[PDB]
């Protein structure tokens, strides 16, 4: 069963791949146990692809970029999978590309878990580059950052001195920043904004930094700057491997994800408790109104979940 | 008992204040229950001071700044308390200043809880400005940000084009940024770095923002720029009150702190569990070595805590 399924994936049996993917997406406890045995078997193949995260707000040009980058990597001999943690016509028909929409959300955590595990199945099937994308609602960027080696952030220049749609905790996550839509009359403004952002990075990150994120400009549509974006991603990996830090980071990602599953399980028992859900609104109001102190309110919530 | 103690604090009895402060710092369950009843009684006085956070790395000039700002506010008729969540000779002898070192740490959470509650006792005693400081080890800045209205970040210019000691998730927390030590031969470099940081803020924060953080220069030692730092803090409050957003934010801080106490209690049961503490190292190793998947490792940890 489990071990035969692994070998079929290793052989390139696409049907075994899809079976296994449905197997890791499954909510049943027989499938869950099966999924983990599978992932153990496939441990030698785990890690064998480059992991690249790609984020940006809607309208930045993320689909177009991922499509153009996917084709450019396929032209270079890679096999590319694209996963969403939350269309591309050219890529969906290519035999050496794999495209899965984001899985129905048990939670962000459920989707993430499914994506992480599907990454291993795809590495086993021979995909050597995995692009993981997110639009960045809520905790989404932080989640993708924790499963990739290099996190690429796509932005737009509003003008030559302003960027748009930079969310609260996002630049810090970026290993590469791309000012996209640098074509036509707008090319001018995009390059000046990119330079200005380089200035900000030089100002703020210690000169001593092992890696400081490059700012690049690109036209996803025209394909200019795409080769350079890819060289910068490979450069990042090299600098990290060269520091003996590439594998160290992946091992830390795995441990951190272990603990976040422990945290989600323990916190869910409280947050989804029907009695907590019933009183929580009234508890929060009573804190807002000063009728209850926060410590008393916290004790009331813990009690409700007792 | 409880209600008489409140009135003494309200009257300005310093002995009742210290009693109550030891009462909120106490680990016993009779004192804890007493503390919360006290805080309920004092609910009309809660909130009556300005809450100002002040962070920066060691060597920035934070003690000197807090001392100079404290005196400047006392000269203006305020009564000032300074609390640490983790020396000032002039301030420690003034009758209208209050200085408490950081409380011995049950945890960052314990220290924070104690500081938050002591803020209420101080507001009751007539202190109308509370400065809350931290050096920024670990989760410290985020903790202070969650208990103040305006968070002031102190930095140093390494040169005229580089800042120093900017930690991972900190600029985002700042409502005001100060480039300190802008005196002598170095004044030149400090002002150019401040301008450059203003450029970065204009580049990155939407022009539409209700508040975008000002960058100021200061000499804590000479006292130049201190009045201006204080005007900018008052300006922040005004902009927030004017948007009808000042009280809304405080109410959100209280609710968020309620939940973080619930989270700490629930997570501590697992993390401090002796069986979890016994296996955790070996579990993490087995994940690192690929002998265990993360999901299996998480299940092993949850089981150990069963
Ligand atoms: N001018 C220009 N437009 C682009 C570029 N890339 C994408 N677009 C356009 O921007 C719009 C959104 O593109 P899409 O890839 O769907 O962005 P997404 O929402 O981030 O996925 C589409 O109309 C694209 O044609 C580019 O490099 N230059
Ligand atoms: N040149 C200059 N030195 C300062 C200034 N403020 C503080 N210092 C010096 O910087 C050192 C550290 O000051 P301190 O307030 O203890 O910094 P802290 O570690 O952040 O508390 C001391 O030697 C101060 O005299 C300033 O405005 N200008
Ligand atoms: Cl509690
Ligand atoms: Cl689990």
């Amino acid at each position: 069963n489990v071990h035969e399924l692994a070998q079929s994936i290793r052989d390139g049996d696409r049907s075994a791949l899809a079976r296994a993917i449905t197997l890791v997406e499954s909510t049943r406890a027989d499938h869950r146990e099966q999924a983990q045995q599978l992932l153990l078997d496939l441990m030698p193949e785990a890690g064998s692809a480059m992991h690249v995260g790609i984020t940006g707000v809607p309208g930045v040009g993320k689909s177009t970029t991922i499509e153009a980058l996917g084709m450019h990597l396929i032209e270079a001999g890679h096999r590319v999978a694209v996963l969403a943690v939350d269309r591309m016509a050219r890529l969906a028909v290519h035999p050496d590309a794999y495209i899965r929409p984001s899985p129905t959300s048990g939670t962000l955590g459920g989707v993430a878990k499914a994506t992480r595990e599907t990454i291993v199945l795809l590495e086993a099937a021979g995909y050597d580059v995995i692009l993981v994308e997110t639009v960045g609602v809520g905790q989404s960027e932080v989640t993708v950052a924790g499963m990739v080696d290099t996190f690429v952030f796509l932005t737009l220049a509003r003008t030559g001195d302003q960027l748009q749609g930079i969310k609260k905790g996002v630049l810090e996550l970026a290993d590469v920043i791309v000012v996209n839509k640098a074509d036509g009359e707008h090319a001018v403004e995009a390059k000046a904004a990119a330079r200005e952002l380089s200035g900000a990075i030089r100002l703020i990150y210690p000169r001593e930094s092992l890696w400081r994120p490059p700012v690049l400009t690109m036209s996803a549509v025209e394909g200019t700057g795409l080769p350079e974006l890819w060289e910068t991603v490979l450069r990042h990996r090299e600098v990290l491997e060269e520091a003996g830090e590439f594998e160290a980071r992946r091992r830390t990602q795995q441990v951190e994800w272990t603990w976040s599953m422990v945290r989600d399980a323990v916190l869910d028992r409280v947050m989804n408790h029907p009695e907590v859900r019933r009183i929580r609104d009234d508890v929060e109001q009573r804190v807002r109104l000063g009728e209850l102190t926060p410590a008393l309110a916290a004790q009331e919530i813990l009690d409700a979940a007792q």
